Parts: structure tokens; C-alpha cells; sequence
């Protein structure tokens, strides 16, 4: 099964999922002099106020905080996009060390890690239709460097412990979102795909340029989770990141100057 290892690792996805080959792959390389500025871009509109956060589950690739997308209760809109998307999970991907864990990277430039929050469109009816549309999802990404705490962020890393190894869930409700953002919602945007297996082609990108801060203790204890389920051999969770893919006949743009 796919993974981040030596033998199962992104090198390897393209076997059973030949799309990693494809045409709008991501993530990738943000080279900011090379974005352009698009004085058509809207402002983000990120509406959280009534998200209902419910469970949190270590898939055996990163830990997912899933909300109720029954109803527009936590929406994404503006900015690059037409229409409504609705949160359905976010998740992280990290790095073994605080040099490494981003998927984007910006002007080469690793973070240690960042936070995707998925959305899918509402004109679609549900995520799993979304997914056959190449309008179907908007991911906000969100860059971790480590120096000072995200009070925001503590919660998810108190409940860590209770989902350390594959398949472990927890519920998770009453958590707010709005406290991972930063000050700043001026972004980059371009057309790309979800970075894990099945790699599909559907997502329009919008990646913050302000990173958040994190402690080194917050994404240490990220560090302690395991691929593995329990019982099994203890593999750390950690360098859970495809590296950035050839950019190909795409545009960056930039929503502020
Ligand atoms: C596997 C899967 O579809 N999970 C999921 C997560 C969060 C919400 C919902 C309901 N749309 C589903
Ligand atoms: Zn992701």
C-alpha cells in the first residue's frame, strides 16, 4: 500500500496511480518573482463562525479533524473561486526535523510543516462527486515555521496521545478553526491535485503567504504518532510529504502586490 517510505514512497505512487505523471500535479515550487500579481483576485472569504468540528482519526498517513459538511457551516469563497466550497477535514503534513515537512515550498524554501484544509463545492452535492470535477475541491495551505505556540493549535496536540497509531479516532467537537489562521489572508493560487494517493486533479489551490508559528514542543508531539496500527512494529509519523512536481504548462498568481 502507498505510504512515505523508501519502497512505497511518492517515487513509487506513479505505479498504481499513473495520474502522479499528470498535468496538474501538486505540490509545488511557489517562485514568488515569477507569480504575478492578478488585481482581479477577490479577498478570501473564509466563513467559520459555525463550524461543527466532530472527530479526529490517524488514517496512517497524518490525523484528520473531519466537520459536518451537511450544511454551509464552515465555507470557503472569493478569492479565485466561484461559488461555495464547504470544509469537510483538515489535516498536516510534517517533517522529521523542523528543516523539512512542507509540500509547497517557496522560492525552494521548506517549511516544517502545513496545514491543508480541505473544501469541496457545494454545485456538486458531495465530496465524492466533487472529486470526478476539476473544480470540485479548494484547499487552503497554511506554512508552519517553529517559534512561538499556536494557543489555537493546542487542543489538536493534547488529544494526540488518544490516536497515536492507525485507525484510532477520537471525538473532536467544538473546535474552532478560525484559531490556525493568520493575521494576513493574502495568498498564491493555481490549479493542482490532492498530494496523496489517488492524486486526483480537482483542487484550486490557495496558499496563504503569511506562515503561522508553532513551538517546537507542539510539532514534536506531532512527531510521536505512528503509521503503523497498534500491535504492530512502531513506525514514527513523520516526513509525510510528496516533494514539489514540475509546475508544467501552469500559472502562479498573486492576490496581492
Ligand atoms: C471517508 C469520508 O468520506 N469521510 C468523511 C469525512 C468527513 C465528513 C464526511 C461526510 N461528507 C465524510
Ligand atoms: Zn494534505
Amino acid at each position: 500500500h502507498w505510504g512515505y517510505g523508501k519502497h512505497n514512497g511518492p517515487e513509487h505512487w506513479h505505479k498504481d496511480f499513473p495520474i502522479a505523471k499528470g498535468e496538474r500535479q501538486s505540490p509545488v515550487d511557489i517562485d514568488t518573482h515569477t507569480a504575478k500579481y492578478d488585481p482581479s483576485l477577490k479577498p478570501l472569504s473564509v466563513s467559520y463562525d459555525q463550524a461543527t468540528s466532530l472527530r479526529i482519526l490517524n488514517n496512517g498517513h497524518a490525523f484528520n479533524v473531519e466537520f459536518d459538511d451537511s450544511q454551509d457551516k464552515a465555507v470557503l469563497k472569493g478569492g479565485p473561486l466561484d461559488g461555495t466550497y464547504r470544509l469537510i477535514q483538515f489535516h498536516f503534513h510534517w517533517g522529521s526535523l523542523d528543516g523539512q515537512g512542507s509540500e509547497h515550498t517557496v522560492d525552494k524554501k521548506k517549511y516544517a510543516a502545513e496545514l491543508h484544509l480541505v473544501h469541496w463545492n457545494t454545485k456538486y452535492g458531495d465530496f465524492g462527486k466533487a472529486v470526478q470535477q476539476p473544480d470540485g475541491l479548494a484547499v487552503l495551505g497554511i506554512f508552519l515555521k517553529v517559534g512561538s505556540a499556536k494557543p489555537g493549535l493546542q487542543k489538536v496536540v493534547d488529544v494526540l496521545d488518544s490516536i497515536k497509531t492507525k485507525g484510532k479516532s477520537a471525538d473532536f467537537t467544538n473546535f474552532d478553526p478560525r484559531g490556525l489562521l493568520p493575521e494576513s489572508l493574502d495568498y498564491w493560487t493555481y490549479p493542482g491535485s490532492l498530494t496523496t494517493p489517488p492524486l486526483l486533479e480537482c483542487v484550486t489551490w490557495i496558499v496563504l503567504k503569511e506562515p503561522i508559528s508553532v513551538s517546537s514542543e507542539q510539532v514534536l508531539k506531532f512527531r510521536k504518532l505512528n503509521f503503523n496500527g497498534e500491535g504492530e512494529p512502531e513506525e514514527l509519523m513523520v516526513d509525510n510529504w510528496r516533494p514539489a512536481q514540475p509546475l508544467k504548462n501552469r500559472q502562479i498568481k498573486a492576490s496581492f502586490k
